[PDB]
């Protein structure tokens, strides 16, 4: 029973959620931000944190330092649409006048990390990975999506003396929606770095392999009968929408891919006070962190505009921007649908992986 007042609940503390929480905090609008972790995860640097000693502490930022009592650690199990509540594992419910859904994507470690944990435990998880990689002479990266391609390049750039094999089910690497010129140069670069590519093969004994853990001997098998002996197997396939929090309640609304369908104001179909942003929004985009932030300014503005009776603003997708990091000294990609080269990507993404951006948003300084 909110009797006109606002109470905004942000479910998910990723790039979008912290963008929305910071906007609401600047306008002094009551809000509660919920995340299962206690710190924000700059997952765009997760692969460098998998290979560089001491980097991982640059990639987690305490929520409570920035948001204080406007943050609440918890796992969201369900939405009660009728009574405008948000159901937390353990019983607690959070009442909202407006709801921002920002639940991001789920995937294998190290590319994603969606574990309830402390900041120091999360950091330690990546430092542990680095020791697995240091220990290993032979490493297999499974999956030539954008994540595997960068993971293999990241290992070879930091450890030229390791033997890195990348195994991928198709014949072209990285996202299908990229310029063919982009996809080809990614192959050129991986080969010049000494990565051994096993294209058009599928790993067949995967349920039996130890993941993210050094072993003296591991044999990876493919459906074509190729056997690759290795010390470490890193899995880089299986990014999907994290609908844990909202699926039971919006089944009618979830598009097939897990995302919530939305209008051009990022409103969830069938609701005027429920927004979806970033990865969980059905936008036919490639799903980018920077987009998650833009969506967040859109959603907060449209909550304020909906109270101040004003025309909502819309989200106008443009041409494809995505830069692939090929280690710290190389890369390639496209900015608004045209090709950008190695020097450009190295200065934009590959040196700092946009890490300083999240620390600025969170108003904190890295350790
Ligand atoms: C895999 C990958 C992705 C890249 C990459 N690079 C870029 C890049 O250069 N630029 C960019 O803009 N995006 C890039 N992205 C995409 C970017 O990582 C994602 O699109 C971005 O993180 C999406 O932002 P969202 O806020 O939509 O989602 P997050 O996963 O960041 O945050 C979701 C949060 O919700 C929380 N959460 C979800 N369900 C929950 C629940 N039920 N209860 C509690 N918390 C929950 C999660 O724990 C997590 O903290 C990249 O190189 C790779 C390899």
């Amino acid at each position: 029973p909110h009797m006109g007042a606002l109470h905004v609940v942000i479910v998910g503390g990723g790039f979008g959620g912290i963008a929305a929480a910071s906007q609401l905090q600047a306008l002094n609008v009551p809000f509660m931000l919920v995340d299962m972790k206690d710190s924000f995860h700059h997952n765009v640097a997760a692969l460098r944190a998998s290979v560089e000693t001491g980097f991982a502490k640059k990639t987690f930022i305490s929520y409570s330092v920035t948001f204080k009592d406007n943050f609440r650690q918890g796992l969201v199990v369900g939405i009660d649409l009728k009574n405008q509540m948000v159901l937390l594992q353990g019983g607690e419910a959070l009442p909202f006048s407006h709801l921002i859904l920002a639940t991001g994507s789920t995937g294998p470690f190290p590319g994603k990390f969606n574990e309830v944990s402390s900041q120091q435990a999360a950091i330690q998880a990546y430092e542990d990975m680095v020791r697995q990689v240091q220990r290993s002479r032979f490493i297999v990266v499974v999956g030539g999506g954008s994540a595997g391609v960068e993971m293999a390049a990241e290992i070879k750039t930091e450890y030229p003396e390791k033997e890195v094999t990348l195994i991928h089910s198709q014949v072209a690497l990285a996202d299908k929606e990229l310029l063919p010129s982009v996809r080809q140069e990614v192959k050129e670069i991986l080969l010049r770095k000494g990565v051994q590519l096993l294209l058009s093969e599928r790993v067949s004994n995967l349920e039996e392999l130890p993941l993210n853990e050094y072993r003296e001997y591991i044999k990876v098998q493919t459906d074509k009968g190729t056997e690759v002996a290795t010390n470490l197997v890193i899995l880089c396939t299986g990014i999907k929408i994290n609908s844990s929090a909202y699926r039971k309640a919006f089944e009618s609304r979830l598009a097939s891919s897990g995302a919530l369908r939305v209008n051009e104001h990022l409103q969830v179909e069938g609701h005027s006070n429920v927004y979806a942003i970033g990865d969980c929004a059905d936008v036919r985009t490639p799903k980018m962190a920077y987009l998650a932030g833009l969506h967040a300014n859109i959603a907060v503005a449209n909550i304020v505009n909906s109270v101040k009776q004003r025309p909502l603003q819309a989200y106008k997708p443009g041409a494809l921007t995505f830069l692939l990091s090929m280690g710290r000294n190389d890369g390639v990609g496209q900015i608004s649908g045209f090709y950008v080269g190695r020097l450009m990507v190295r200065l934009t993404k590959s040196r700092d992986l946009f890490v300083s951006t999240s620390w600025k948003t969170m108003r904190q300084s890295p350790p």
